[PDB]
């Protein structure tokens, strides 16, 4: 179920070719949303068969620790060895903000055939990886899409990207892997705390080969060479139409939860 | 009068009646088919030639739009030629001006036609640029009158008449005008003046338009607005390289015809005015 998802045909070989290759189908076919805690639906289990059954079966999408947790359990069973890593997100931060909470989890990959490890992360939304790129610090990394490059002070890395020119830090991690419950417990706090930027309002992304797309409430960001797009959606209703059609999020089993009242008070939020 | 060569450049063919519903044809295929541009003007080349001869030649044979004397003066000549019956008349913008601001010039043009088998007149308008009319109107003053896309309404004070639109919800006044035909002579004075007084919108600026059955486009500079129905696009243009290839396969505009003036050097100047 998995591969058909996300487009591919096998089973492909733990090689870092099928990294490469399951990153990009991955980015283009699983968006990333958060109706479920939009929907005061918490995103409390990150077990296998959670993730399987919501992003795969149901055709859903999900946000960082169902994006990285699925593609992670996937890694895993191809026969890559898989650490799952807690970060905290510096995106366009002011200096002197208060240290974040880790709210964001990526992918520490090893693959056989290659010698020290990858960072992987699919689930990051908008601006997400669509390579694997080494876990090196130093190398500026090229991409499907734009450069990005690690640095490292003491045990703490942050992954920066070079975006329409500026050099912008994402995230900061160190390697610790962590168990899935502190993951659980980190994805509680983002799926139901009243200041999580995913309860307050909505988020859905996808990345294909050509643009990076991002909407938050009714405003639809589109990005790619020069040019940026904004689209403005008039209600609620052609925001759905836009998550079912543009976007392919199968909204079945959210049937009996009245989505667009709850999307209409978040348009602008 | 090279009929059939407008028709085919707006993507009609054979020999129309001179009716209603020709008339409703001939302007939803105008708007879709020749782009409101102000290429000339903005690289100093003037709009000063109005006759039929010329607005044929660069409109129709050589693939590039105009402004509202262009656009309003060849569908002047297309419209006689089939037989309606065709005033042209000259109008004040107003569109988003101050209460208190002074009196516009006269730089708008509009026809009043006259339609076999129809009591009055209808306004007739392809030349106002991203907001302009999409259907021929009733030159009558009061109701509201529904077109291909959003209500327009006239009004009259005196002898001004107002053309409004209702855009998104909200009414708003675009331009006055009076039914006093002008002569060719006069409209020319009035296109010399907006293709050249170095005040003029026309001359400051990048303006590209065209509408179709499901959109208006509209380009000022750098920033392309698309009006659909539920949704409003914004798209701008990191430079004047990508603003060129809007021109160019976007707006379907042949700037072959502009050869040896730098073009993109002086749109690369106006994105922001
Ligand atoms: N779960 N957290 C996330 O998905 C995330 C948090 C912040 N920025 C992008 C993504
Ligand atoms: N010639 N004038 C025009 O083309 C025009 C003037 C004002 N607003 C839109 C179009």
């Amino acid at each position: 179920g998995y591969l058909t998802r996300i487009g591919l045909d096998g089973r492909p070989r733990p090689d870092l070719g099928t990294l490469h290759a399951i990153v990009a189908a991955h980015n283009r076919s699983i968006p990333f949303e958060n109706l479920d805690p939009l929907l005061g639906i918490p995103v409390a289990d990150l077990s296998a068969e959670a993730l399987f059954a919501k992003l795969v079966d149901r055709r859903r999408g999900g946000y960082c620790y169902e994006h990285n947790g699925l593609l992670g359990y996937v890694l895993e069973e191809l026969g890559f060895e898989v650490e799952r890593l807690s970060g905290r997100v510096v995106w366009m931060r002011a200096d002197d903000a208060p240290l974040p909470a880790q709210t964001h989890n990526v992918l520490s990959v090893a693959v056989p055939g290659a010698d020290g490890r990858y960072l992987v992360d699919v689930g990051f939304g908008g601006q997400t990886l669509t390579s694997p790129i080494r876990l090196e610090a130093g190398p500026v990394q090229q991409t499907r899409h734009e450069p990005y490059r690690l640095t490292r002070h003491g045990d703490d890395h942050t992954l920066a990207a070079q975006v329409r020119g500026e050099w912008q830090p994402l995230y900061t991690f160190t390697t610790e892997p962590r168990p899935r419950i502190d993951l659980e417990v980190g994805s509680w706090y983002v799926s139901t705390h009243p200041g999580s930027h995913f309860v307050t309002g909505l988020t859905v992304a996808v990345v294909t080969d050509d643009a990076r797309y991002n909407l938050r409430g009714r405003n639809l960001a589109v990005h790619r060479s020069g040019a940026t797009e904004h689209i403005r959606f008039d209600s609620a209703a052609q925001v759905l139409d836009a998550i079912v059609n543009r976007f392919g999020i199968d909204l079945g089993d959210l049937a009996g939860r009245d989505v667009q009242a709850r999307v209409a008070e978040v348009l602008d939020t």
